Order: C-alpha cells, then sequence, then structure tokens
C-alpha cells in the first residue's frame, strides 16, 4: 500500500489504538471528495487503505479524528481534529508515511515519502 | 485581543515572517465563512484578528500558509498548509494562542489558552 | 538578557509554571560548570538568568526539571528532565530563546535565535 | 531487543540515516557510564544495543549525535546532540522505543513503552 497512517500518545508512551481516520481526494469541482477510511489497530497503524492503482495523483487531506479519541478517553481536548493535506505522486508514485503524535492541546506531524 | 497567531521556522531557528493566515468560523449550514486574517510580523506573531465581542463561541479554523512560506525560501514543503480547528469555550481561559513550527515535512502546532 | 527560557504544557494548554531550570557551561576540563537557575514564572517563562558580559561564547546546557513537573500534578512521567546543549556564537543573532514543550512522554524543543 | 532507538528527518521527509547514538547507564557513583552504541540504518532504527539480561533496572541516558547528522549534510544546526534520560525497569522488565524527529533548530522526542 503507498498510503500508511501512524499515530501515537504522548501522554501514555503508547500506540494511539482506535482512532478514526478519513482520507479525502480534492475533485475537479474544488469539493472534498471521500476517498478511503478506516481505524488505527493496536500497533497505532493504519495499512490498506488504498493501492497503487486507485492512488494517483491529487490533493489528499489525511484528517485524524483526534478529539473522538480523546473523548472516548475521557479526556475533553483542544483541537476537532488533526489534517494533514499535501500533494501526492505528482513526479510519479510514491510510498507516504503520514505520522502524528498526539497531546490534549498539542500534536505533531511529519511524513516519510519514499520511492519504491 | 482573545485570539493570537504564533509562527515558527524550525530550520532558521526564527519567526516565520510575513507567512499568510486566514481564519474562518463554521455556518449554521456547516461551511467555513471568512472570519479574519492577516500576515504575521517580524516576530511571527500576528495580533488584532478579532475582538472579545466578536469572538463568540463556536467552531474556528485557522490556516496557515506554509507552502507560500517554504516557496519563498526556496525549499520544496510536503504540505499544502496547516489548519488548527477548535471550538471556542466561554468557561475556558479566556485568551487563545495558537503556535505553529514549521519544518518542510513537518509541523507541530500547541494551543496556550489562559486568562 | 541574551537567554530566556519559555515551558509549556501540552496536556494542560497553558505554560508550565514554577519549572526549575538550570544552567551549565562547559569548563576546560569538560564538566560542566553552574551558570544561572530560577524558576518559571506564571507566563511559563524564565527571564534574567545572565548579562551580555558574562554569556561569552562557549557550550552551554540547559536543564529543565520536568519530572518535578509531572509529579506535582499527580502525573507520573518518562523523563528524568530535558536537556539541551548548545553553542553560543557571537557572529549569530544575540538574543537566545530556548522553548519547550512538555507532554508526559515527550518533549519538543526549539531555539530562536533574533536581534 | 528491549531498546530500539528511531530517528526521523524533518527536512527531507525521510528516515536519518547514520546518525551515531551512545546509550550510558548512571554509576553506583554517580557517573555515566558507557552501556552501548551504534548508528541506524537505512530505516532510521537502532536496534540490537542490548540485551534483556543486560539491561537490568537504572537510570539511562540515550545521546542522539544530531550535530554530527547535520554537519556531515553540510547544514549548522543549533544543538549539540539530542539527550533522552530516563529510569527503565523499575516496574520490571518493559520494551523501550525512543522516537526523535529531527530538524536543524529543533528535536521532539517520545518513548513507546510496552510490557512483554
Ligand atoms: C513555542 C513552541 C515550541 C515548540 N517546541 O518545539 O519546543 C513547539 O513544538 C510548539 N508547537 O507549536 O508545537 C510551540
Ligand atoms: C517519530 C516516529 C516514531 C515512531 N515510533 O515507532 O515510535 C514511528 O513509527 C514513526 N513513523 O514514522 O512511523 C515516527
Ligand atoms: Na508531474
Ligand atoms: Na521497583
Amino acid at each position: 500500500c503507498p498510503l500508511m497512517v501512524k499515530v501515537l500518545d504522548a501522554v501514555r508512551g503508547s500506540p494511539a489504538i482506535n482512532v478514526a481516520v478519513h482520507v479525502f481526494r480534492k475533485a475537479a469541482d474544488d469539493t472534498w471528495e471521500p476517498f478511503a477510511s478506516g481505524k488505527t489497530s493496536e500497533s497505532g497503524e493504519l495499512h490498506g487503505l488504498t493501492t497503487e492503482e486507485e492512488f494517483v495523483e491529487g490533493i489528499y487531506k489525511v484528517e485524524i479524528d483526534t478529539k473522538s479519541y480523546w473523548k472516548a478517553l475521557g479526556i475533553s481536548p483542544f483541537h476537532e481534529h488533526a489534517e494533514v493535506v499535501f500533494t501526492a505522486n505528482d513526479s510519479g508514485p510514491r510510498r507516504y508515511t503520514i505520522a502524528a503524535l498526539l497531546s490534549p492541546y498539542s500534536y505533531s506531524t511529519t511524513a516519510v515519502v519514499t520511492n519504491p
């Protein structure tokens, strides 16, 4: 799979498990079209969102549902979600890992981009 | 002002100057309505976006034009922009600082909410 | 003052108040000599650590007592402390801000070096 | 192995490869005794530093040689290194991943602690 999402919890020192993730792709009319969704596993990783064939060039938005995560654990966090928006595959196919480290009032995110 | 935005550059160890920032408020029909905007100053800060009277409870989005910032430095970045989405609550402390720390392939954001 | 330390709490979205900070300078024999210390204020900031005359070029260590901070909040943290080690250079901008953002199992640190 | 170190580069969007790492353990006389060392692989990971038998209770310091990393790439960074100091195994053996995300004037670090 050319798109993976990994989420860690900076309060517990653990993977962030069961985090809902929704991916969108910008359509020709400039709207966000639903593309794929899933939830992180016990390792904090979400695999299998898409395929090389379906992950064409485009502008993608990876929405990480951080508020639902913290609220499911009884914490009242600051952000509604974390959004990661990027152009993908504009120089040919690449593999993308979108990582995020969560705290109730802060998050970090980075990307690892590799050429298969 | 109840809302301030600060942007820092982790590559050069400096404020991120002249970064465009747009603030939106979520409307009843679930669309994003323009609310306020500006460019960060020489200190990386953007003051005066709004007033206590105008900054009512609701859901707000702060969009930071990180791509244009890096492109002006001759660096090709990963993200189209950085977006910070949050609910303003009256119960909470009154003043909101939204800080972002930028690298070409990474950003962090935190909220400092105080009296 | 050429050196300021700022500490923020990512769990509560607030300054980290009353955090002990110790600064050391590396001596010729490679040991760490005490240089300055204090506690962060209600704004999470520690000002007045040193002067331009005293802050000569060299290697400095800023140790932030993060463990005591979390323990006072009833939270068990991972790190013994956070340490920031850097060289002061005269060529560079004059004023150094060392910022740290704290969570129980994580911290970030950045330097803002300006004129 | 119960201790792993992973390092990423936030400028390049890639693993941080060939980063030197030195681990120390506080001795009874309060000095930092050398414990293990190595360098990150092409994946940004450093495996095999120690064993369950030799990784006893103690206070450990993981020194990540960030300045040498950036300088080997011709960048002049702010920090001399990144130091991660923690008590390990005080409630029995655990597995520790020490992660770090590097920029020239900033770094983040987190831990993932699991119970085998
Ligand atoms: C002021 C500041 C410092 C750091 N830092 O790295 O020390 C940060 O990460 C952030 N932030 O927004 O996440 C803000
Ligand atoms: C910083 C970081 C740490 C871990 N980690 O395992 O702690 C990761 O897996 C990743 N990543 O990209 O997948 C990044
Ligand atoms: Na192209
Ligand atoms: Na014990």
